């Protein structure tokens, strides 16, 4: 009946984990419709002078295909 | 030489597992050419009053890239 | 806000995979309320004289906790 | 000597990841005694108009069995 | 005391998943004795014009070694 | 037909691995009926002055559900 | 801030593993901009009369999304 | 140069884990030559009136192929 | 050319996940130079009377080796 | 319909990874018919005075069963 | 607050599994302070004329870092 | 009896995979004694204008502890 597609995005943020996830989802929303669920695959990031520099949440986003 | 792409789809069906897989592949065939193989990643679904409500087969579909 | 619980069941059937899943969900329904989704963890079984004897679907069942 | 049990819960929250984990543990505390440790199995969630709608932390909770 | 061996087979069928599993077990029975249990490792297949062309169930078969 | 449930326990012992497994199964037997099989998921433990202090075997226990 | 996308390709070559990876990346470069990193997921291949016939490197390619 | 083969066996014993492993290796030694190393894949078993009934160590055994 | 080393740390914090990661990286920075990236392996923790007591992020830290 | 068997071999070579894989397949070819595909499970090896001493590619080889 | 380090050791013994684990922890204790917990990653070993020759337990050891 | 330690290194090279592994092992040899075996955990790398820029082999190196 219904068919969904999953797309793997990496959301990044210097503020936090929630912000990194939201960054990815805010970009998906600009282009994709019927965004339904997400799955966090891994949490990575870079290290700077002040500790964590950039949080990087690797993310699978599922959306319903039209037509 | 050849390069293939894999795309992750979720086929759903109220009838059965085979029907769920076929639903995903029937939607892929509308848009993609040179579909070659698939790999079932996981089997999930929803529960209703009569037991299984919707079978949901998470699926990787491999196809040959042109040019 | 909401909290769900997951419970690991193994549904068995001599007839097929769908029947094995349905057996587990039919038993869960007798006792548990607000059954929402399931996840197939593995498919196993026994072998007899006529091939497959019993299909055994190891299954995670998610339901909403009350109150 | 001692025997512990592990139970798989899914804590949900619209506010954040920490709130989702706390939701699950607050519900466990109402019913279970000698809660000791937890293990995050996966982080999932739903998508709405404003990005993340509901954070969902799938969680294993370990507690000491009495007697 | 007892020692079992596991052998990895791939059963294929154009008709369905159950038929693929049965194809592997029917071939094992021709040659091996004391076949006891099986474990499905992965589900793959090929794609044709009519959707799924051949279902391919990768399968571990366990049997008791004699003597 | 039949439906089984799996429950995740952690047996602990200062004496050894076998004693840790037996501790979990001895506690299960007090409360659960038709215990059939177990699966070791992981082996952990604590460290003291004399080496290993407590062996901790994380364990899945499968039993047949009644009625 | 930044958002990356990951795409799963399978590079193939009769010459070697490096050539298979390079095949996939050369095809990505024709169409995608800001290609940054790759991750080898698995190495497979076909067998002919002279041993290995075609090396097949399944590959995840990460690139920065524009705008 | 050298080629090794791996074979998956399941050693069982009512006495203990070490005895289960040794049961598998004692049977391998009767038939196979140049046995070099082993890898424990999982530890399972059955449950009886007195706790553990039979320990079952699933095992990969590596040996050098002749010629 | 370049060689990096990875070290596995567990950062802990009573405040949150981000604080737990930062605690680990702040300790690494005291002793190690050329810290570049991190990978979260798992998220665990302890439970107290107020829910989560201590967040524990198991973490791999990668840094470039000198000379 | 068709049934395939998978066999786990370890090909070794002092010259390189491709040579290690080819060593395994060249030995399989001597004894087995209808060799079709392979899957690299892991890459290991030994260390000597001059760096890598022996590359060791653990390999699954799939072939069609006759008759 | 607190930061722990994990180190991966392989304890070996001809006597048994418990002895292999203890061998690793006895060596760690000579050099490292505040050893707290361990995690068994895998169980391997070598094969001789009399069956198992050497048990080899690959082990992660966690200890609290000072100051 | 014997105790080994494992250390996780990432060897990099612009020339190839073998060169990346050798880079890691050549650096280990400068400082560590009784290097015995290695295990490749993952293969990653960076992308430049000419395809692959730097191969990066994440590697576990095992060596016998002295004394
Ligand atoms: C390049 C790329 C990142 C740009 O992404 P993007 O900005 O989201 O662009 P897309 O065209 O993919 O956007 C979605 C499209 O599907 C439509 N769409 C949105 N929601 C949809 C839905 N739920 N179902 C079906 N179609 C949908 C949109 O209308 C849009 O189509 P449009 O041309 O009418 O505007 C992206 O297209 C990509 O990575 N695709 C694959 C590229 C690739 O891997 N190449 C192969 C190299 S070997
Ligand atoms: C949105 C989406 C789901 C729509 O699905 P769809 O029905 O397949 O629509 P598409 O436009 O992708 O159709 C397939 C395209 O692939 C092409 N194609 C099919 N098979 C091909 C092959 N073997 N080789 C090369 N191209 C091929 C088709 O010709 C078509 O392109 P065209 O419009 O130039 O003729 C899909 O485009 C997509 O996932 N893109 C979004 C990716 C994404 O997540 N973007 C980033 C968001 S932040
Ligand atoms: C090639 C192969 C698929 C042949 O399949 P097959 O049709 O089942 O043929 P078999 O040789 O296994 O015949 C069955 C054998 O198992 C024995 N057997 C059956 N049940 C048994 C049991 N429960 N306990 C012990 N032996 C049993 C039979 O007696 C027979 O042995 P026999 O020839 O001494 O009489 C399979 O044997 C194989 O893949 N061999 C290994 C190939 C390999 O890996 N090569 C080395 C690496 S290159
Ligand atoms: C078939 C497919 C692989 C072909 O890819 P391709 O030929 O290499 O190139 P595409 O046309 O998809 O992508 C190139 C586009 O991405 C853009 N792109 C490249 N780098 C980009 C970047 N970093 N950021 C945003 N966009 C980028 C290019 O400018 C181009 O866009 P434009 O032509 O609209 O200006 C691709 O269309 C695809 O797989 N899409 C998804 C198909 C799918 O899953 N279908 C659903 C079936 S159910
Ligand atoms: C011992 C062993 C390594 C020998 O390897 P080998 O050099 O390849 O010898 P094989 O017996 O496997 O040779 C292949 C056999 O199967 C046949 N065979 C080859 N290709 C075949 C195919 N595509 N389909 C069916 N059979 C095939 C060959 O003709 C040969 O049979 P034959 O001797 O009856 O002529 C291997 O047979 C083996 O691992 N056996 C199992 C050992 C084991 O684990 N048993 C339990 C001990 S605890
Ligand atoms: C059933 C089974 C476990 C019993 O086999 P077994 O008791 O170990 O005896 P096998 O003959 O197979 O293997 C031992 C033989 O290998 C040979 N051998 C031993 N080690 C060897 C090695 N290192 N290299 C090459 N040959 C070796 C020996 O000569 C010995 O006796 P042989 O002269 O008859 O060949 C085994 O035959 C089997 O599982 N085969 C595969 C079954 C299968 O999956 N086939 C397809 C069915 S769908
Ligand atoms: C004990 C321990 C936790 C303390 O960690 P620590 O505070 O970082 O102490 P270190 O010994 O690593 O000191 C850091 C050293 O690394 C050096 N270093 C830092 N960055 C470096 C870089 N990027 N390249 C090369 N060297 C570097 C520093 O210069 C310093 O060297 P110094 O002694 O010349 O001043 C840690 O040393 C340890 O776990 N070592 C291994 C213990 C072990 O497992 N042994 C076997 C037990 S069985
Ligand atoms: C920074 C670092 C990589 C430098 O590595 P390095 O170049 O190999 O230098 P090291 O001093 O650690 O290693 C060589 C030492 O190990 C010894 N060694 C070599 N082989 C040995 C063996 N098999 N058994 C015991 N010791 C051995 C050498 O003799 C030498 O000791 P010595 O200088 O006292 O004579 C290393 O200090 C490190 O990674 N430490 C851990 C970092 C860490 O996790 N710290 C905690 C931060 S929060
Ligand atoms: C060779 C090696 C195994 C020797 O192990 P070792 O027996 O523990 O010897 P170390 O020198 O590390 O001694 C342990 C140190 O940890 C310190 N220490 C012990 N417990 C501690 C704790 N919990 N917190 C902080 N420091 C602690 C000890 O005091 C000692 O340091 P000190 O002698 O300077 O006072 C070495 O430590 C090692 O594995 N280092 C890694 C080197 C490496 O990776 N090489 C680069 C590869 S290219
Ligand atoms: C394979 C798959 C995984 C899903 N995972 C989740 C989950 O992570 N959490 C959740 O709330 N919903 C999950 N969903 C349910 C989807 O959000 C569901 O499709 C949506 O609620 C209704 O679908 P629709 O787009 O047809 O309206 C999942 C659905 C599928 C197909
Ligand atoms: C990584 C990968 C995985 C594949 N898996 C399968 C498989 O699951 N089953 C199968 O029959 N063929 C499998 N194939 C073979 C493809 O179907 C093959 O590319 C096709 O048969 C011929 O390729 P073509 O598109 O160039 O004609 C696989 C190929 C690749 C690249
Ligand atoms: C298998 C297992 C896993 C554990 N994991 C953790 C951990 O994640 N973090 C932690 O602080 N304690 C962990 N613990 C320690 C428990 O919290 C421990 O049982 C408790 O601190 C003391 O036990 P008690 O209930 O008998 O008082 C673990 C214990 C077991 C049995
Ligand atoms: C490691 C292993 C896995 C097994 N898994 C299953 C299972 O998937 N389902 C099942 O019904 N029996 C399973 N069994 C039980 C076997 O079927 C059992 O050996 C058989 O019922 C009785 O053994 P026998 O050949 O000595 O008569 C398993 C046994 C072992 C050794
Ligand atoms: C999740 C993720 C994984 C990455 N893995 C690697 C790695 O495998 N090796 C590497 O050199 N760089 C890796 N990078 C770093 C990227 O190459 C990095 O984004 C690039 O060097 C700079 O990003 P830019 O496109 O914004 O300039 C990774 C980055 C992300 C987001
Ligand atoms: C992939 C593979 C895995 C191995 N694992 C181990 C191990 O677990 N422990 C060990 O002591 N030796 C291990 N070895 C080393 C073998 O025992 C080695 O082949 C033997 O010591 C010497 O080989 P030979 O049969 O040619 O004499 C391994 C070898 C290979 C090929």
């Amino acid at each position: 009946g219904k068919v969904y597609k999953k797309v793997e995005l990496v959301g990044t943020s210097e503020e936090g984990l929630e912000a990194a996830i939201q960054a990815a989802l805010a970009r998906a929303r600009k282009t994709l419709r019927h965004l339904d669920w997400f799955e966090v695959k891994e949490i990575r990031g870079t290290i700077g002078e002040a500790g964590v520099k950039e949080y990087q949440v690797v993310l699978e986003v599922g959306f319903r295909l039209e037509e």
